[PDB]
């Protein structure tokens, strides 16, 4: 998993799962969506990074945890940081947040 | 009682009541609801997991108490998130709050 | 007076005083009255219990105060947070608040 | 003056003046005036009550200030509140604040 | 210019300048003038009490500053508050702010 | 350089750059610009004093340094605040803000 | 890679890449861009400066990172500054954020 990307200070570094609760497009077509809704969405993610000021003992990587779409941030895939490839190809999407804002992981 | 489920840091993860306040849709049909509103709701919910920061002896496992539906975040079930369930076959209901927004305990 | 019900944290709970202000029923019918003056509206309180949080010495059990319809929050009583009565038959009516919220004593 | 009302906490009690600003009617009437000028308006006030946590020789009761009205918030009188008499007979009007909105004493 | 008026805590009473910048009325007439555009004229000041909160060796009396008018909140004279004399037949104005809005002393 | 006027507590005073980018007005004629685009635009300062509390070591006088227009705060000059000069007359621009909105010096 | 400009405080000076997000002109022409949409944008840079009040050890000179366009704030180059050329002529874009606003370093 170990690519070259860290997180530092407080924050965190997680990979998004492929898999995502939207496959249950269920809701009516052509509706419009707001922002506080779509920010509410949860996100299943995976440690991959953690800063080295999170407290000791906070989480590891390799964790799964949940996030609203609306607390993390998306951060350029380190290939597409050190002009390598280009974002279309690649799969992996990696995001950033503050510890704080992460509340379980399923350990 | 527990799940592969843990609150971290600050934050507890509390388990639903079946019973709660919905029952009174005495009201007259058709009126829109605002949020703040919907925000006030209570919900009935029972202490699952208590953050390692939570401060000691603020609450335990198997507590029952009140946290306003704006106070609290839905949480993936643990089986939904380890990609077993869909969430409609899920009767639990997971949610997530700091500790600071729990008033108190019906105990 | 102790019913099965605490504060936790720094917080505190009260207990609505039967008879309130809203006797000035002498304003003009039909009025559209605003959130901002609704919330200025004191409340005749009772403490019930205090937070462990709480400084010590804060206040005590039994101790009248008033507190702004906007600063405090309704919390279900015990009897239906227990399954035990239907909120339609409870008279009593249990509110809380941060203990900063409190600005005096009717001792 | 001293009746069973108390502050607590870092908060003060003070008691209206008879005079006020509201002498000064020269303003055309049918003005409607808004909210914030209506919470700059001082009111000069007495020290009644100082809370516990109002740091050592802040202030002391008997002395003279102003606050904006927006500042300081209406309590009901300890009559009204021990239910021994009604608000339209009663003529003392107290106040609270938080002890750091007041910035000077006319001492 | 000690008149019975002392600042208390952290705030600063100063006294406004005879000559401002208004004098400079060569502006278009007619036109409406925002409240921020009038929040940021600033007004020159002596300071003629320092309260016992504010840190040793910030500023002195009879020392002079400029501060935006949105900072600074006007106090009633003494001789108002003592209720000797109306308002009108005051010219000395009284104004105050938190010692952190005074940024320079004009010495 | 130094000018009767000293900065005070954690503030920095510092006097405008004669030539600023604005020399680049080839921007469309008849435009509004709005006040976040104003607000962002830098300013060439040095350093004329720096208040008593701003950390050792953070600047020192004589500095150059650039902060948004935003950030800044125009102070009247020295001689238009002892009363030796009408505003009109004075070209210097003193202006301050708090030490925490500097992020570089150009040395 | 050097030249006359330093971050100070918790500031830290960066300096943006050739090549950022700004290559899929894929983006149906005539469309208006909100401001929000825009700002979270990511700007490839490198840490060219860090205050001293940065804490030791948070990152070092020569390291790329990923920061929204609206965490950054643009610093003028330091010729421009130093009124040695003139920014049309400048290639080099530095900028500037509180270390706070860094979550990784492609490292
Ligand atoms: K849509
Ligand atoms: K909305
Ligand atoms: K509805
Ligand atoms: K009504
Ligand atoms: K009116
Ligand atoms: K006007
Ligand atoms: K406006
Ligand atoms: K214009
Ligand atoms: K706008
Ligand atoms: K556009
Ligand atoms: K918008």
């Amino acid at each position: 998993q170990q690519l070259p990307i860290r997180a530092v200070g407080e924050y965190v570094i997680l990979v998004s799962e492929p898999a995502q609760a939207g496959d249950e497009e269920v809701t009516e077509s052509g509706l419009i969506i707001g922002k506080r809704v779509q920010g509410e969405v949860p996100e299943l993610c995976v440690v991959h990074s953690v800063g080295p000021d999170v407290p000791e003992g906070f989480c590891e990587v390799g964790d799964l945890t949940s996030l609203p779409v609306g607390q993390i941030r998306n951060v350029p895939h380190p290939f597409v940081a050190l002009g390598l490839k280009q974002p279309k190809e690649i799969k992996q999407k990696f995001v950033t947040c503050h510890y704080k804002a992460i509340p379980c992981l399923y350990k």
